[PDB]
């Protein structure tokens, strides 16, 4: 009655600038392709500040709200909690973390994300856990798009 697996994406940019990007608690749909609109009252970047998001149309569910568990500037680890919402998720918790990582002589960033979840009662674990990687794995091949993008314009 739960899963859990991490998922991972070699980009190349500057770990720097992917940390830039992925530490905006508050802007999750700077590269999330899922996520039309995030709202965050407070200091918006400390621990317990929580999120109000607003998914896309045409998704079996619309919002979602979320807490800031883990931001640690100094090892490039964000880590999130979901709490409310429409969705059928429960008791999910994630952490990304960035680390440096050469590729193609150049330095780069080795993005990982692990997740755990409760499987729903009527559900399977191989059909929670498979849906999830899909929609992370998504959101970190956009995350080294738009880095990569913004690293490009660098020049
Ligand atoms: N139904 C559904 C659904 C589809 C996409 C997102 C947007 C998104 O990308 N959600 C995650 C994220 O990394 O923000 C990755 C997938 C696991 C939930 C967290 C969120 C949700 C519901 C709030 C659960």
């Amino acid at each position: 009655s739960q899963c859990s697996s991490t998922l991972v994406k070699h980009i190349k940019a500057p770990l720097h600038l992917v940390w830039s990007i992925v530490r905006r608690f508050d802007e999750p749909q700077k590269y999330k392709p899922f996520i039309s609109r995030c709202v965050v009252q407070g200091k918006k970047l400390e621990v317990g500040s929580v999120r109000e998001v607003d998914l896309k149309s045409g998704l079996p569910a619309t919002k979602s709200t979320e807490v800031l568990e883990i931001l640690d500037d100094n090892e490039h680890i964000l880590g999130i909690r979901i709490v409310g919402g429409d969705h059928r998720l429960k008791n999910y918790s994630s952490t990304i973390s960035l680390h440096s990582e050469t590729i193609d002589g150049k330095t780069g960033t080795l993005a990982i994300e692990s997740f755990v979840v409760d499987v729903p009662e009527g559900n399977t674990k191989e059909e929670t856990c498979f849906f999830v990687e899909a929609l992370i794995q998504c959101n970190l091949n956009s995350l080294a798009d738009v880095t990569e993008r913004l690293q490009a314009e660098s020049m």
